[PDB]
């Protein structure tokens, strides 16, 4: 149901070994841990959740961009990139990273 | 200014007008505290959020209310908002422009930092 893809605009490559955490918004208005992982050699993170687990609600995908850049020896601007969205009854969250800029797009298919 | 936000609409090729922007600063206890807020003008720009005296070192979050923007135009968008989180002023005072480019299912953000 949910997958995350990360690309590096400086090196022209997948962004490998990027930490990603996914949160669901609780009735509290606080963010509850939901799923996490490390992007693969292809820049992708599969297996985050299942159909039965991934209910309607408000989700946050936090991509640890600052750690990624530091591991490359490159100086970054952002602490992270947070992507917040409502799931309404397959989602791909894609991000393209530069040191002082990022973009994110959702690809939503049937 | 030391902090400016600019927002553009990639569907219409125009400034994104009347977009609410909320800025928070991380407190000593690790919570987000309100810092400043405003809305973009007819040029898509938001000036006058803060001052050199008020804009101290810290970790700041700029939350741009993209969902309300698209809903007012009669469009159902994907994201709740666009958030930009950064450490400011660590090596001394800087001027920050945070720009955002909006589409219904996509956004990009860029920072221009000057001394
Ligand atoms: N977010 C995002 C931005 C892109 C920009 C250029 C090409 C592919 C892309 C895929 N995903
Ligand atoms: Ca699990
Ligand atoms: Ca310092």
């Amino acid at each position: 149901p949910l997958m995350v893809k990360v690309l590096d605009a400086v090196r022209g490559s997948p962004a490998i070994n990027v930490a990603v955490h996914v949160f669901r918004k609780a009735a509290d208005d606080t963010w509850e841990p939901f799923a996490s992982g490390k992007t693969s050699e292809s820049g992708e993170l599969h297996g985050l959740t299942t159909e039965e687990e991934f209910v309607e609600g408000i989700y946050k995908v936090e991509i640890d961009t600052k750690s990624y850049w530091k591991a490359l020896g490159i100086s970054p601007f952002h602490e992270h990139a947070e992507v917040v969205f409502t799931a309404n009854d397959r989602y791909t969250i894609a991000a393209l990273l530069s040191p002082y800029s990022y973009s994110t797009t959702a690809v939503v298919t049937n």
